[PDB]
């Protein structure tokens, strides 16, 4: 793959659990969009749940037409970091979800993936 | 300023509100963190009094001894996009708040602002 992130995202939509998980380093962490921190920190050991997880979300939401849009990462003038523009939409483009991931790699593993997402409400 | 960016920046810590509204193409657009869109897309009309409230909730944040950092804007590999990473933080240091922006620039304008926060607890 042209990098670890876009490896990344294959084996993630393949359903490549394991695959998707060795991407990251041991000391990695996986900033998630929605916790006390505010976000929520998981390390590598609780990746692999995660990621579990999302594969169970992933493949119901694609059970009712939905999909989910990975972009190409651009890189920052760091060149160990870059941004994923990502949504989930319905099948007629409706947007349901909207977010960026921030990436930040080491050595060909990921890092840190800081997770952003739009806050769906009825009022900003 | 170093680009349109810290120009925005700085226009907005100095109370400026023409001053950083001005940075906004006219169509321009500021995606809000949170909405029906999801988030809420704001138009160069609408972006002025959203600067006029956020310049009122800076000065209620330091009252109560909270910090709001907005890190130095970092180019992507197209020199027109940029992100600013920002947190707001308790006296002490314990983060409340956290986000990131995205910035699309057009011919030294902010074109878009696509805001993003964690949500929190
Ligand atoms: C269980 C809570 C963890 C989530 C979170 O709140 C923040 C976090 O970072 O990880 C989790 C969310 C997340 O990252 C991603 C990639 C979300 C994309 C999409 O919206 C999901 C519904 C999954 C999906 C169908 C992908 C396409 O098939
Ligand atoms: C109410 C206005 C709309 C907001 C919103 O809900 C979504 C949106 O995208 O823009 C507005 C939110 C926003 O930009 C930021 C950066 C909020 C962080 C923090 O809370 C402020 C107190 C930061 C600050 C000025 C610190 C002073 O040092």
């Amino acid at each position: 793959a042209k990098s670890v992130i876009h490896q990344f995202f294959e084996s993630g939509a393949k359903g490549d659990v394991d695959g998707a998980w060795a991407c990251f380093a041991d000391d990695a962490v996986w900033l998630a969009s929605e916790g006390p921190e505010p976000g929520r920190t998981y390390t590598k050991t609780e990746i692999r749940d995660l990621l579990v997880q999302l594969d169970e979300m992933a493949r119901t939401v694609r059970a009712q037409g939905m999909d989910g849009v990975f972009e190409e990462p651009v890189f920052l003038t760091d060149p160990d970091k870059a941004v994923v523009e990502w949504s989930l939409r319905k099948a007629d483009g409706e947007v349901v979800d909207r977010g960026i991931d921030l990436f930040t790699l080491r050595d060909g593993k990921i890092l840190v993936k800081d997770v952003f997402r739009k806050a769906k409400l009825a009022a900003a």
